[PDB]
RNA sequence: AAAA
């Protein structure tokens, strides 16, 4: 009988990886977790322990071992002496990656002593987050797990206690349905413009005049009356009106983008703004305005990454996708623009066409927190912005947080990366 | 004779500073075990933290630095210890093993337990509990609460976390007290009176419409008379926020507006002041610019700060050391951060981010920001409070939305909303100190 | 300071 002992902290991912790699070699699994004691400010990791048992399919081979106090050696040793299985194991393997420092020292030294009898082989190991290696005590076996252990997005979110997972594929992208028969032409025209280095020109026009016409009061594009009132206000600026700029200063590559939309979903009438039924207005403008206001950039980047990832053995749906959402039980949903899994490292990618320092900064804080919540503390966050290189470098330094590794866990791309964004993400993710 | 304290320098310097402050006076030597930098194994150095610890604990020549080449490798760790741990005769070796990787902990603990297993050398190990603020001993079985005994100031806290060029304002040096000299107290007391009268939600509604419709447009709208008068003529033709200002403004907001000096009033009597053609750009800016920026959000900063100041002094916190307004600092050659209010209870940093906004999306972004900031400057056990203008339901949603599990039952991200403004002083007091 |  051979037993593997895992220490259940609040990062289930390392225990999942070690367990996936070693489960075949063991007959019993002891998951050591914390009880909830509100009066010493101690939450339980039982919920993680259950998820580990569940996704590692341990079933009847799993023993759960609760510790009443994970900060007190005395009580830790007391609970171990009382509760640790007293069977005649021939090998006891403790992986001491998870948990508090005291849990580690005292579980380690408890087990080494309890099983000192040389009929029993004691082994300790540790999953190194920096170099993706399982290191054994005194053995220098040093096996890299970086490329060997895989996880899909459903398992990753599940062990971090997220549920109701939804995302989209290239074949299920929602705007492909909203723009029937025209999506490909639309996305081609946009991809052509970005590859021709017109992204900055595009975002400038989107900011002015596009957002000045089609973004104002809430439900502006849902009530024909409110929209015409907005049109007549802007016409008061005369030659300085956004409408005049729309009609007279729009570049040909933007007219071609606008004219790629289906006849009944175009913002223009000839080379002129369409000046207006509420449901007929919504059917004409709603999806088109929402797509042009930024969703297009989500699709563009996703289609640039897909190719590279297909060559790399990743499986769409399991290892990458677009428009990820999920929730903890009875809790609000998050939204992440693009996810990618390299081995067992989550890379969350957040996209904005903004060039403004303040807005991109806030999006940075957001993507850092989300990948931590859903993929754990060793996840990578990428922010793709419309900022110049100087601003992206500042933002990287501004939000950098130190965790002991030499590689950045928060990376910022900018307007000059848009044309070759697939290659830039390939380089950054697969290092 | 000689007694040595051993500390493991991870990337969270605060625990080590706290254990060191508590035990400094009882030890003759301090060994700071830190990591070396090696890009091949993706391993950064914690030397910068070790050096801040030596500095801010005033260790001087009693400090021995001990570098580890590889903090994931038991054999290299033991080798480095064998070669670099001081060889003098010690009567006591105390290892506090709170910091570092788990392999650092296990092998440093066991290396020292073995090396100093003599009958007359006292070996001790301790652990600082982040959850109940207890220094816990392995062999003596002591458990000593440090929550109220160990203190730290904002300058020391930010410095050990590698921040520098620290600035902030005092109650008596607050910036708007100069822009409304002779009138600040009257203005803020009128606002305070209304917010304490549960007019918060009404105030914010009015600020959104019509106040922000009239006074928030193009950049420098309120400093160019032509831009402002054009803007007003456009609004007048429309209904009009000018009509709503003149006809639908509640009495308590007239009382706030009328608390400003006459030359800083937005109103001309019981109507909106409209600049005449004789009004220069300077006249327009001098009348309106500071008043508008205050009413558009800055007032909230002063309001919340003023509601907690007496409570903090009553708890013997020292302004400037343990609390303050408009904190800014930076890492070397890096952009500055801005934090609306900071507070320090014992050694836990509380950062408070304020906004009058009631929109979910904006309040969520500010939530992410204060979470990250207090982590950067105060470490992993800091608390972030976000005070918004949202209703209770949106405030509760946002707390659960951004909640992150680190093993504690007390939340380290707290959100307050419009319903909390009238008693925000006691709300923060109960939240922070209980 | 519960994969530093
Ligand atoms: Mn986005
Ligand atoms: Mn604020």
């Amino acid at each position: 009988e051979k037993v593997l002992v895992l220490i259940v902290g609040t990062n289930p991912l390392p225990n999942y990886v070690v367990g996936s790699h070693l489960k075949e070699k063991y007959d019993k699994f002891v998951l050591i977790y914390s009880e909830k004691n509100d009066k010493i400010n101690q939450n339980s990791t039982y919920d993680y322990a259950k998820k580990l048992k569940e996704h590692l399919n341990l079933n009847d081979k799993c023993i759960f071992l609760p510790l009443s106090d994970v900060s007190n050696s005395e009580k830790i040793i007391n609970d171990l002496r009382e509760k640790f299985p007293s069977e005649d194991f021939v090998e006891v393997h403790l992986n001491y990656t998870g948990g508090t420092k005291t849990m580690v020292v005292h579980i380690y030294n408890f087990l080494k002593e309890k099983f000192k009898n040389n009929k029993i082989k004691f082994e300790g190991s540790y999953l190194d987050a920096r170099d993706y290696k399982l290191v054994y005590d005194y053995s220098e076996e040093a096996i890299s797990l970086k490329d060997t252990i895989k996880i899909d997005i459903n398992t990753l979110l599940s062990i971090h206690l997220y549920e109701d997972i939804h995302f989209e594929f290239y074949d299920t992208y929602s705007y492909k349905q909203k723009f029937v028969d025209s999506f490909d032409k639309i996305s081609q025209e946009i991809e052509k413009a970005i590859k021709d280095d017109k992204g900055e020109d595009f975002v400038k026009w989107l900011e002015d005049p596009f957002r000045k016409i089609f973004k104002g009061e809430n439900k502006l594009l849902e009530k024909t009356a409110k929209f015409k009132k907005h049109i007549e206000k802007l016409l008061k600026d005369n030659d300085s009106s956004p409408i005049v700029k729309f009609n007279e200063k729009t570049p040909q590559f933007i007219w071609d983008i606008l004219n790629a939309f289906p006849e009944g979903k175009k913002l223009n009438d000839g080379q002129k703004l369409w000046i207006p039924t509420n449901d007929n207005l919504s059917s004409r403008v709603k999806d088109t305005v929402e797509f042009l206001n930024g969703k297009w950039f989500e699709w563009y980047v996703y289609s640039q990454i897909k190719s590279e990832l297909l060559d790399r053995k990743l499986k769409e749906g399991e290892h990458f996708g677009i428009s990820l959402k999920a929730q903890k039980k009875d809790s609000p949903y998050f939204a992440l623009d693009i996810f990618l899994i390299n081995g067992y490292q989550l890379i969350g990618i957040s996209l904005t066409t903004s060039s403004t320092r303040e807005l991109c900064k806030l999006k940075g804080f957001e993507v850092i927190h989300r990948v931590r919540q859903i993929g754990g503390d060793e996840s990578k966050a990428i922010l793709i912005t419309g900022m110049d290189k100087s601003k992206t470098e500042d933002l990287q330094k501004d939000l950098a947080y130190e965790t002991g590794s030499t590689q950045k866990r928060f990376v910022v791309f900018g307007i000059d990366d848009w044309a070759d964004i697939g290659s830039k993400i390939c380089e950054e993710v697969f290092k």
